[PDB]
């Protein structure tokens, strides 16, 4: 049986409340909770941090990537237990920075461990299956939830409470898990892991990138505040195909001319923010995010900014990764 | 044949755009008025006020309304009108994903189907409607789901009201939440709305956007939360402060479907916060601005979030 | 606390299966009866008749019903009950995608949420319901969408009625089509139903299935059509014959969402055919069997397809 | 500009009615209808047949595959105009039998050419874009509809009237088309085209394979009728995960023992009909269809039957193609 390391970070997978009914709510304990894991793997757990993923942050990301990269040779695969709220952000960061070519699988739960029909046990089982499968390697960093293997780039949470929330809403899943076996029919084409130039091994921190939302009568104050604090990048959560309210547009145009990287994404939950629509990016020094949602576009923008501040180079990164 | 008024506001879709679909004459007597002409990314409170007042004033002059509008913020305008319109004649919003000069432009048939909807007596008393891609959608739940797809508009939590085939609608649903003349929001004498901003949550979220709104003395802030409406620690600290300091706080979610619930990880009562339910952040803004015309009490705001 | 009766029929989910969720005692007084014990792939007309009669008889003895049932044909049974049940107390169907012995079994919480639904006074007068994966779904539109996913059950055309969170339901919709005591189907004295078969369309489709049904003198045939209810040429020839010869013909579709419409490629009137609307083939069967208890006239059958 | 051949077969793309409003309803004419095609390709049209796709049949399939295979060297790509009703069946047949390694793209329309906001013109444009793109080769046979490139295996029609009906409901699309450009992020892993052993070049007909539906109180008469006519194969459209009503089960078990190939699929619109569920396939001589829906499982079963009648070999084909 393969050796699989679980790196725990917290999340509802590790949460609990006073009741198995009511909605209000350690890695050794999790493992003992799923004894069946011994049928499939030799499991070792490490608790890396213990936070709700609503409090996920750059340092946790750097700590995870460096640890995976450092421990690659000591294990056959990793499982990361993580909250659902920002799982899609961490998974993409790891998909761009991990250089290990063993599976890295993220997993969480939508119901607390203490609740009736808790999804965490079987999710964890399925994540270990995935991390153990030789066919899971070279697919990038993965998320496994509700019997489905999802690529770290496209995966996002679609519903606030549904156990089936995680979907790759633009390009679909990679494989489905039945009876402990995966039929893989897809692999992401965008470059990942050892095919990216991002190397976080020596980094102590990440460039500052903020996100602003667009809607009717949007205030420019959020954007101005990021500009005044000297943010390296700003991502716009645009309306429709990446459009901005005028006041927001004017602040971001000015910023871009002072060297602030500006990426247009969309608050719309699927589809690409495209070039050659209503915004002349080349003219303003803006970058179109493609299918990257605003939180995901931030991940790439941060990493882009460790290599270049040039908008045209940043656009090329947004076309390749 | 019914009398239908088209109010144009702009968008990728008013005499010329009428004339172009001569089949409209088969189903209605159409009169066109240009209210404003803007990309719907520049939609604002003033346009909203103008529209509600115009429909409310002109209600007995016509048998229904069609509003042509850009796709980007259609779901915001529809819900604003849904809460402020007192006319119980059909009000139908329509736009287009493809330019009118493009191959297979969606605008013409969309306009046709919107007029079909506005002229159907069965469409009345269903609140403000959005008609796109052969489907009638309620103004509260409707939202744009893809950046380019002609099928983008969906009612992602509770589904459509009816589908349009061969110029007829089989309606099987109507919105239970109170709308139009069952709301107390009356905008007939207002010239501005309360100031409500939206801030985004994500890993390592800056508190600076939320701080800038609080420093400007905004009347409300809506959080586009992570998961079930949760807040990055910095953001939560700054909002905890706002809520006790004169700024109403509504937790919504950046997640595209499902409710931001009470009784999850956030003690709303302790902090003075309101849970948005199924209202996404831009929708929650609409209802929060209108709640703030009536009250500033977070308990009363939460009750409004529970009924409209 | 309400009195709730659980009727068990089998499935991958009645004293033992009760006792296993001791939290039920927090919300209801539950009484259990085993009606039959089968895999729902073997569901049949007799079980359906038994259930309708039992609910209709026992209606004043309890405050609501929960039917435990396999997933495979749940959507057929729910719609049959939806049309034949005259009790206006909640009737809620529930099953499980995963075995009760499996890791993260869905059955326990599903049962809990079904009892929550059956006990809610707001659930009454909404027709027969299916409660799965935190969602209340109307018996007419509900269907199983994936072969293994715990989230399989969806109302794919008109959406759910309500979502269940923390033991409470926010209902925002109710089915407009007539159900339960607004139907004329009365099954209280019947011991069998009319014979209705389903045939599939695809390229190079054999007419032999349809012929074998016609040769047996079936009372109806439902076509699982291609696209908008269309028929392979051989199949159309044989059905054209059936419809004039004593066998009612309903065009449905193998396509998983959307209506089989009138006024498309098939002259329904000329052939004596009925268009199913949104009813998929197994659902159309249910309504056709029940129409055939009242009439054999294709015009009257089409009217029934337009109201229920 | 590339040379692109359009092979027309009919469909609503080539339909019409008396009105642009009402719902009731040649390849040279189609082409002249989309003058913009000259900006992207040198288009030549051939009318192969002219039928509604509800009347699609084995001979049309054999004629198409042999013509593509024969004309491969005379053109840079094919577009096939086809009705929507059975497009998903023809596309899979072609995905298994075409040996040409130039793009083969299928296209149709949901609204008639004569109707307001007719989808056919832009769909045809987008299909030619796709057939012209060098990156579209080696992806198998494709369907292009509503700005989306879909693989012939997973693609199916999901709605009776919606222009956006075509989706790859299990594994997602291959790429999206904006402004005449495709960003491809996926390719099907199942073996297709020149990687399959199916060779239809000399075939005059195809093995007989019928489909039976399962529901409550299902009659066994449909199945018995296929059995009595000596059908080479039967596909079951099962309930839930491929289950059968008892009467249907007994007839198909008996058949299988007389050498009839029996494949279990599902009437459920997504997800695999799996092995190791409630049916012991190895015991009855049955084959599980996987993600293949009943009409798609028929396509593969027909072709399987040109090579073998052995259930275990047929199962292996159902695991590879
Ligand atoms: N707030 C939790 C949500 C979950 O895990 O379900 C987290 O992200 O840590
Ligand atoms: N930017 C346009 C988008 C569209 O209508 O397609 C608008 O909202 O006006
Ligand atoms: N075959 C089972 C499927 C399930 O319930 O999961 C049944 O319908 O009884
Ligand atoms: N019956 C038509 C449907 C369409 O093309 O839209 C066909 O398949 O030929």
């Amino acid at each position: 049986l393969p050796n699989i390391t679980i790196l725990a970070t917290g999340g509802t997978i590790a949460g609990g409340g006073d009741s198995a009914t009511k909605s209000n709510y350690g890695v050794e304990n999790l493992v003992n909770a799923v004894p069946q894991l011994k049928d499939i793997a030799n499991v070792k757990g490490e608790q890396v941090v213990n936070i709700g993923s609503q409090d996920m942050n750059d340092n946790v990301w750097l700590t995870l990537a460096k640890k995976i990269n450092t421990d690659c040779d000591k294990t056959d695969g990793f499982v990361i237990t993580h909250g659902v709220d920002t799982m899609e952000e961490t998974a993409y960061f790891l998909d761009l920075t991990v250089k290990c070519d063993k599976p890295v699988v993220m997993v969480g739960a939508m119901r607390p461990s203490t609740s009736m029909s808790a999804d965490g046990p079987f999710n964890l089982y399925n994540a270990v299956v995935t991390a153990a499968d030789k066919a899971s390697a070279n697919r990038g960093v993965l998320v496994v939830m509700n019997d489905t293997v999802l690529d770290g780039r496209d995966v996002t949470t679609t519903n606030t409470t549904d156990v089936a929330t995680f979907k790759s809403v633009n390009y679909g899943p990679l494989g489905y898990i039945h009876n402990g076996k995966i039929d893989y029919q897809r692999t992401p084409a965008r470059k990942h892991t050892s095919d990216t130039p991002f190397d976080v091994s020596k980094l102590n921190e990440l460039p500052k990138v903020g996100i602003v939302y667009n809607y009717a009568n949007a205030s420019d104050l959020p954007a101005k505040a990021l500009v005044d604090a000297g943010y390296d990048g700003i991502v716009s959560a645009g309306v429709g195909n990446g459009n901005l309210y005028k006041s927001v547009f004017d602040t971001l145009a000015t910023a871009a001319k002072t060297g602030t990287a500006v990426v247009r994404s969309s608050r719309v939950p699927t589809g690409a923010t495209t070039q050659d629509a209503e915004v002349d990016d080349a003219k303003y020094g803006f970058v179109a995010s493609g299918t990257l949602n605003p939180q995901k576009a931030r991940v790439l923008l941060q990493l882009a900014l460790t290599q270049t501040k040039d908008p045209q180079q940043i656009q090329q990164i947004f076309n390749q990764y």
